[PDB]
RNA sequence: GGGAAAUUAGGUGCGCUUGGCGUUUUAGUACUCUGGAAACAGAAUCUACUAAAACAAGGCAAAAUGCCGUGUUUAUCUCGUCAACUUGUUGGCGAGAU
DNA sequence: ATTTGAATAGGCAAGCC
DNA sequence: ATACGGGAAGGCTTGCCTATTCAAAT
DNA sequence: AAGCGCACCTAATTTCCCGTAT
């Protein structure tokens, strides 16, 4: 309005605090907090992963259907053909010698196409798979599982033989055989991506690459150069030489002729120039030359012309090798195109003086990736200036060279880290809302978190890097000498191999380096702490293990896995080994050791409270980025606003200095009262007055603004499927399963038998096996798991009752669980299912309150109740009227409001924020407190209730009102429309 | 003190391509019961294996290496104006109130 | 004096490598 | 013509069911 | 789990550029 002020900001992961202070007096004007859900990478990773899975399953289904059509066409399959009782492993093994029936033949081909193995980068090009598979079926009693992993080439070898034999007896031609093998072996590449129509797709390779690659600095509407173009490497070569300073008679910097002869005789002759070779061309001692790039080890480093040497080595024709424009084109193609057969065509279309022999050698070159920072346009501009003048690139480009509110799109271009992007978008929206309400600030301040590096630390880091380089160089040498393909995945495995003394950490069995190199697929990089639980992809959370061991461990810690019946070794043995490995100098890091020896119960939710891990301190680039965005904005529009930043640590100092304890468990206000300190900081530092901090500390009128989510088509329901059963009383119940029966510390079954023997299905259905199990529980009652002792003492799993001791092992036990109420019924996907097939956890969209003859009532609208149309979502009318009927809501009932997640609700005069509908049936809604989480409210009190609030909406309820806050946290009793919303455009 | 480029060491993100499982139903075989000299028939749906099918609810498409569906942004209401399709409602923009 | 209904508290489970 | 205040000392997830305790009605 | 493209960030090393305040 008129009064001038300062704007403090405490930007956070979940919050943006703000503080506003009179520029003259330094009295608090206002202060508040804007709270939001942390933007976790898990969320989108989920969405992407599931999109991937959906395509894999779609493509399998479509491949099976393409095969069927081919069998219909060659009249091997009909609508009325019996494929039901035909064991395809028998039919595969039979058909490699004898005639199959049309049905057996169809069974076999369909079985192959369903499951057709891996095809991996590793390969460049005595029994069959079906022979080995039938052998295991007979010996081990089973086929499917982790050991069922074969190469597609192994499957194609079988199919070709099957079709060679069968071609005689069935009428099928080479067209059939060619078609079938294509279906079987074929798949899309990473650079093809989806089919036509995809929002995620692309037309061709160049479109694909153009979309991805970055833009030039000095010429924005131009894509960068590829890293290894001749002019790009020659550019980098000249900058090195221009930086050189020599102590000689004559000019200290190099002259044109000297640079020319150096490039021609050193950089074009020698693959890796050395200071000696440059020193000889000048005819001056090495020590005279100073000002060169240095390797971490200490060697002088000079730019290497990649393409020149690569092509020269193939063919040294001066027509080719002394033509920059061609050497830039070849480079581009080699970077952009991916497969050799694509490169060959693209070179042949280039219309050059290269021969087909030469082209075929060019197409098998490696290491062409990445981009230079400039475009060719920018390089070809300045190349003459670098040739002649000993000038810096910046100097040459320097020589030759609306809005009302801060727009939120401008962050998008440069910040890309999901968490931070969200905090910043909120922060700009918060600043805009203040500038509107209070006019322009004099100063804006932001909490920077700077981390200066100590000298001793730098030295250690340098020493560490020096040590790491040596290991990497050796690994590279091993790959160079073994003749094996240089790969970014091989280096990691080799590093882990050396770290682990060439042993699998889970089995302690040897991983021979030679075997690792020849059969890399037998060994997998495992996460110590599951990726699904943690967010750690660091080397410290990675181990090299056998494929089989990785499959068995699953989403368990080493402790959980090695304590199970599935492990080859005991946890105690493992622990001893790890501790022994830790005794060495640079064997295993402390963090890795801790992960390997993690004994806490670590699941996806339990770990949330635990494991602060690597926090988001990486906001230095961000803080710089933000203030550059803001300063730019004010500068352009001519607004006198002084944007600043202060160090993270500094705030804490003033708190200790002025005796103002950072209050955990007191509420969200801490974020705001941090902001007010930032705003005063300068004044506080000058008067090393109690009165001003009295204002900050005694201030009360804080404001909170929780963000409200109204997005349709979020997760609808939980994935898991459940069978049901009607019990003795005629109550439909979910069927559960007890797994891990033979584990040391598992008392689930022993508890269940003592409490509720009648809950087991085998109590009713296999009484003889039940009585047989009860004798075990009685025998080894004293332990946690009677079955563990049964396995330990006798060495035999519990088998179903049989007269001749030939019943199968028992591995899971089904028992009756909870009663079935709120569910989604998916039973029509299972034709002739006797019982009901269901999913659980109907996830809420909103709830709509109604006032009916003085009685408050509400409807839950499920996400399932909302359906995408052309460009809008629609709440389903039939589902909605049905829902009102179960709630007995009259046609003469007044609609009050709709409550989304975090919407504000005043129930009997008490304000809360909405979480959801605890129970539709009982009419309960879960809420939370506004200024503090209810959990923390109870902790500060030292109360031991459950930390959840539930509110019943009933004839007892007296008033329900909806409230709303602006972004700043100004609170308003809000009005509603006459009817609920049905359409949602976005 | 800010910014830039090169090399090295180490991370993060977005997008794509595959494998093997897991959950559930139906069928077959084994397991248990009954009848039968035997082949086998009926019951039971427990415990195990193999096959086929489904896997966020669903929506397009039409023989195709077919395509989409769990992310992002997102106080509320009224009035003017433009747009959309559902034709009386909701999006964008501007103004006002809570 | 005993039985039934409503409110509050205890608690399990959630797709993967 | 040259240095830019520094050494100092923070998480909640929720949908929903079952079991236990108290007050009102038969 | 296998494996590919592009982008961005941190740290270390060498060189270059620029503005404001003491
Ligand atoms: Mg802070
Ligand atoms: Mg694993
Ligand atoms: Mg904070």
């Amino acid at each position: 309005m008129k009064r001038n002020y300062i704007l403090g900001l405490d930007i956070g992961i979940t919050s943006v605090g703000y503080g506003i202070i009179d520029y003259e007096t330094r009295d608090v004007i206002d202060a508040g907090v804007r709270l939001f859900k942390e933007a976790n990478v898990e969320n989108n990773e989920g969405r992407r992963s599931k999109r991937g899975a959906r395509r894999l399953k779609r493509r399998r289904r479509h491949r099976i259907q393409r095969v069927k059509k081919l069998l219909f066409d060659y009249n091997l399959l009909t609508d009325h053909s019996e494929l039901s009782g035909i064991n395809p492993y028998e039919a595969r093994v039979k058909g490699l010698s004898q005639k199959l029936s049309e049905e057996e033949f169809s069974a076999a081909l369909l079985h192959l196409a369903k499951r057709r193995g891996v095809h991996n980068v590793n390969e460049v090009e005595e029994k069959y798979v079906a022979e080995l598979q039938l052998e295991r079926l007979k010996k081990d009693g089973e086929v499917r599982g982790s050991i069922n992993r074969f190469k597609t080439s192994d499957y194609v070898k079988e199919a070709k033989q099957l079709l060679k034999v069968q071609k005689a007896y069935h009428q099928l031609d080479q067209s059939f055989i060619d078609t079938y093998i294509d279906l079987l072996e074929t798949r899309r590449t990473y650079y093809e991506g989806p089919g036509e129509g995809s929002p995620f797709g692309w037309k061709d390779i160049k479109e694909w690459y153009e979309m991805l690659m970055g833009h030039c600095t000095y010429f924005p509407e131009e894509l960068r150069s590829v890293k290894y173009a001749y002019n790009a490497d020659l550019y980098n070569a000249l900058n090195d030489l221009n930086n050189l300073v020599i102590t000689r008679d004559e000019n200290e910097k190099l002259e044109y002729y000297e640079k020319f002869q150096i490039i021609e005789n050193v950089f074009k002759q020698k693959k890796k120039p050395t200071l000696k070779q440059i020193a000889k061309e000048i005819l001056v001692n090495e020590e005279d030359i100073k000002g060169y790039r240095v390797t971490s080890t200490g060697k002088p480093e000079f730019t290497n012309l990649k393409v020149y040497h690569d092509i020269k080595d193939i063919t040294a024709r001066k027509e080719i090798i002394e033509n920059a424009e061609l050497l830039d084109q070849i480079a581009k193609i080699l970077t952009i195109y991916q497969s050799s057969e694509d490169i060959q065509e693209e070179l042949t279309n280039l219309n050059s003086e290269l021969t087909q022999e030469e082209i075929e050698q060019i197409s098998n070159l490696k290491g062409y990736t990445g981009t230079h920072n400039l475009s060719l346009k920018a390089i070809n501009l300045i190349l003459d200036e670098l040739w002649h003048t000993n000038d810096a690139q910046i100097a040459i480009f320097n020589a030759l060279k609306q809005q009302k509110e801060i727009p939120t799109t401008l962050v998008d271009d440069f910040i890309l880290s999901p968490v931070v992007k969200r905090s910043f978008i909120q922060s700009i929206k918060v600043i805009n809302a203040i500038i509107k309400k209070y006019g322009l600030p004099n100063d804006i301040i932001i909490e920077l978190a700077r981390e200066k590096n100590s000298k001793d630390a730098q030295k250690m880091i340098n020493e560490m890097q020096k040590r790491n380089r040596q290991t990497n160089e050796r690994i590279e040498e091993i790959i160079r000498t073994t003749g094996k393909e240089n790969a970014k995945y091989l280096i990691e495995k080799i590093k882990l191999h050396d770290m682990q003394e060439g042993k699998c950490l889970y089995s302690l069995e040897a991983i021979p380096l030679e075997d690792l190199l020849n059969n890399p697929f037998n060994y997998e990089v495992d996460h110590i702490i599951p990726r699904s639980v943690s967010f750690d992809n660091s080397f410290n959370n990675k181990v090299l293990v056998k494929q089989e061991e990785n499959s068995k461990k699953g989403n368990r810690t080493p402790f959980q896995y090695l304590s199970s019946s599935d492990s080859k070794i005991s946890y105690e043995t493992f622990k001893k080994h790890i501790l022994n490995l830790a005794k060495g100098k640079g064997r295993i890091s402390k963090t890795k050791k801790e992960y390997l020896l993690e004994e806490r119960d670590i699941n996806r939710f339990s770990v949330q409270k635990d494991f602060i891990n690597r926090n988001l301190v990486d906001t230095r680039y961000a803080t710089r980025g933000l203030m550059n965005l803001l300063r730019s904005y004010f500068r352009v529009n001519n607004l006198d606003v002084k944007v600043k930043s202060i160090n993270g640590g500094f705030t804490s100092f003033l708190r200790r200095k002025w005796k103002f304890k950072k209050e955990r468990n007191k509420g969200y206000k801490h974020h705001a009262e941090d902001a007010l300190i930032i705003a005063n900081a300068d004044f506080i530092f000058k008067e090393w007055t109690p009165h001003q901090i009295k204002h900050i500390k005694d201030f009360k009128d804080y404001k909170y603004s929780h963000r409200v989510d109204k997005k349709p088509n979020r997760k609808l329901i939980n994935d898991t499927l459940y069978s049901t059963r009607k019990d003795d009383k005629g109550n439909t119940r979910i069927v559960n399963n007890l797994n891990g029966l033979y584990d040391k510390d598992n008392d689930k079954l022993k508890k269940l038998i003592n409490k509720s023997p009648e809950k087991l299905l085998m109590y009713h259905h296999d009484p003889q096996t039940y009585q047989k199990l009860k004798l075990i529980m009685e025998q080894y009652g004293d332990e946690k798991n009677p079955l563990y002792k049964y396995y330990e003492e006798t060495g035999n799993y519990l088998t179903k009752y049989s007269k001749k001791d030939n019943g199968p092992v028992i591995k899971k036990i089904k028992y009756y669980g909870n009663k079935l109420n709120a569910h989604l019924d998916i039973t029509d996907d299972y034709p002739n299912s006797r019982n009901k097939v269901v999913k659980l956890s109907l996830k809420p969209y909103r709830f709509d309150v109604y006032l009916d003859n003085g009685v408050y009532k509400f409807v839950k609208v499920n996400n399932l109740d909302v359906i995408k149309k052309e460009n809008y979502y629609e709440v389903n009318s039939k589902c909605y009227e049905e829902a009102k009927k179960l709630k007995k809501i009259s046609n003469q009932a007044e609609f009050i409001a709709s409550f989304y997640r975090n919407d504000l609700i005043k129930i009997n005069g008490e304000l809360y924020r909405v979480i959801g509908v605890a129970s539709d049936l009982l009419n309960a809604i879960e809420v939370n407190m506004i200024d503090i989480t209810y959990r923390e409210y109870l902790e500060n009190m030292n109360d031991k209730r459950p930390p959840r609030i539930f509110k019943t909406i009933s004839s007892k309820t007296q008033s329900i009102k909806k409230y709303s806050t602006d972004i700043l946290g100004n609170l308003y009793e809000v009005k509603s429309k006459k009817h609920p919303q049905i359409i949602k455009k976005g």
